């Protein structure tokens, strides 16, 4: 039998279940394909690197020898294999080097999870494979009229929040599908009336989409470094589309796109103007809004489903010394996040 899916919904499964794309992903990662192979991928292995990686970052900020740092770098190259063939691998004794094999690591664990949902599971040649994938997800992914009201709301916050910094090319909203998780809502119930309920944007690399709408947004696991973040472990969002698009990572030999849109249950934010990376919040607070220099109007906040919807174009925020050019905001408790749109972005660039 052949899918009854609308086309948009059954090209979204075929993206995101892409064996080749999740192995596009670990060659541009520098993995080793030959000693780690996509199908001997393991969460223990992952914990473990992310154990070692805390080890590197511990002894780099400790002001440790460029000789003790190199055994830890080693050993990390040892449990994550990198191919560099019979040259030794890069040396990781810089901050950035790490948060880069912490983001690394996230983004292998997510493949993990999405090629694990493809091989579990039960084989039947008289099922269309797009049905089956999309049954996996536990997921209702339906499409928005563009002639709807909603649809409207959403791409007038595309429109809108496309930063001046991030010019080198323009977005094109594709489809949009109004996703419902399964359990979400009842996951959702202590905070559905908390106040600071947005609508924000989430980006991601097309390969964590089979893992996000299967598990949910998800903090890093307690072996990864808390200072591999600016604000330590915990869910990011954008009030402005092209900062959440960044994180895309399409490319000229890449294009499309997958972001989302959340209702992010704020409360008491704890403002910050500089990298902090907090453990838990402050007795009182639900979450933490990072102060960037521009701000989209706040006399242009609409209510889409009685969420407030950031979508005025940017202004300056008033805000003095601050590390960010853009808000970010962060929360440390999955259950206050409920994702409602999922949007296929093709990125035009002027680069
Ligand atoms: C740097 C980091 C991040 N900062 C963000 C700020 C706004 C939006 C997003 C997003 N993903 O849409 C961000 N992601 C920390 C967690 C992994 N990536």
């Amino acid at each position: 039998s052949k899918s009854k899916l609308p086309k948009p919904v059954q090209d979204l499964i075929k993206m995101i279940f892409d064996v080749e794309s999740m192995k596009k992903a670990m060659v541009e990662y520098e993995i080793d394909l030959q000693k780690m192979p996509l199908g001997k991928l393991s969460k223990r292995q992952i914990q473990a690197a992310y154990s070692i990686l805390s080890e590197v970052q511990q002894a780099v900020s400790q002001g440790s020898s460029d000789s003790q740092i190199l055994d830890l770098s080693n050993r990390f190259y040892t449990l994550i294999p990198h191919d560099f063939g019979m040259k030794k691998p890069p040396l990781l004794n810089n901050a950035d080097s790490v948060q880069a094999k912490v983001e690394m690591l996230d983004n292998l664990l997510d493949i993990e999870v999405a090629y694990s949902l493809l091989r579990g599971g039960s084989d039947d040649s008289s099922k269309d494979p797009i049905d089956v994938n999309y049954e996996k997800l536990k997921t209702d992914i339906k499409v928005v009229d563009r002639d709807s009201e909603e649809a409207e709301i959403i791409r007038k916050y595309v429109k809108n929040t496309h930063a001046t910094t991030h010019n080198a090319y323009d977005l094109e909203v594709i489809d949009i599908f109004k996703i419902e998780r399964e359990g979400e809502c009842q996951r959702y119930k202590p905070f559905k009336q908390l106040h600071n309920r947005r609508l924000l944007w989430h980006g991601s690399r097309t390969t964590n989409f089979a893992g996000i709408l299967s598990q949910g947004l998800r903090i890093a696991p307690p072996e990864a470094p808390v200072t591999g973040y600016m604000f330590g472990k915990g869910i990011y969002f954008a009030d402005m589309v092209s900062k959440s698009a960044n994180y895309c990572h399409t490319s000229q030999g890449d294009p499309i796109g997958l972001i989302l849109l959340g209702e992010v249950a704020l409360g008491n934010m704890y403002e910050l103007k500089h990298a902090s990376h907090i453990s838990k919040l402050p007795k009182g607070k639900h979450s933490v809004k990072g102060l960037g220099k521009t701000t989209p109007d706040p006399s242009a906040n609409i209510s889409l489903d009685g969420v407030d919807v950031p979508l005025g174009t940017g202004i300056s925020s008033g805000v003095n010394d601050t590390s960010l050019l853009y808000n970010e905001y962060i929360v440390y408790d999955i259950a206050q996040v409920n994702l409602k749109y999922l949007l296929k972005l093709k990125f035009n660039f002027k680069t």
